[PDB]
């Protein structure tokens, strides 16, 4: 199972969630996030933070009674994976490779507005001392 | 596309046959052999021979009016891709990985099949060492 191409695994999905929180009792439990493409980016801040394998949306805030299809369709309507209905290897190649290739773009797409993000910032920045020097 | 699962794609495999000899005109041109599963896998000692990236069976001797398929077919019936009838892109992931699987399996076959071919060989070169020290 090629690992590039392992989050499109849900059972990989669940992997992914090391010490998540939320266990039974709740409704985000780790297998509802991975059913809904997410997988787990701990951090030293928000340990809570997963991220949408196929769009990328990243969520924090989450609580036990989350629904995370509904948190996905909330934040991120875009995601093609939400309309994904069957099963993994019950695609055919044809569609599968249409979504590796619309999955990869949505990573572009997050890599360009953060790209860009980081740069009106500094922009932002420099403007700022120029103007000190009119003064 | 994973590398080694490239030789799945018949295009890939088309690509493969650097200065073939038989083109237009001839019943195994780079196109035909390649439909029917081969890969060209030249040698300086062999540059005619092509392999079955799935069977692994390898061929020469090849002449223009040669059918790679009804070749395919004489020397290697057990070959499953023989009997993949619908396009790539059209398996399920599910199929798909089942054949991978088996040809996998056909590789281990031939590791081995091999590695007794190279015993018996020096098994010879021993035995016939020994007969000698008779005299
Ligand atoms: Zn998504
Ligand atoms: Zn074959």
């Amino acid at each position: 199972l090629p690992p590039a191409w392992q989050p499109f695994l849900k059972d990989h999905r669940i992997s992914t969630f090391k010490n998540w929180p939320f266990l039974e009792g709740c409704a985000c439990t780790p297998e509802r996030m991975a059913e809904a493409g997410f997988i787990h980016c701990p951090t030293e801040n928000e340990p809570d933070l997963a991220q949408c394998f196929f769009c990328f949306k990243e969520l924090e805030g989450w609580e036990p009674d989350d629904d995370p299809i509904e948190e996905h369709k909330k934040h991120s309507s875009g995601c093609a994976f939400l309309s994904v209905k069957k099963q993994f290897e019950e695609l055919t190649l044809g569609e599968f490779l249409k979504l590796d290739r619309e999955r990869a773009k949505n990573k572009i797409a997050k890599e360009t507005n953060n790209k860009k993000k980081e740069f009106e910032e500094t922009a932002k920045k420099v403007r700022r001392a120029i103007e000190q020097l009119a003064a």
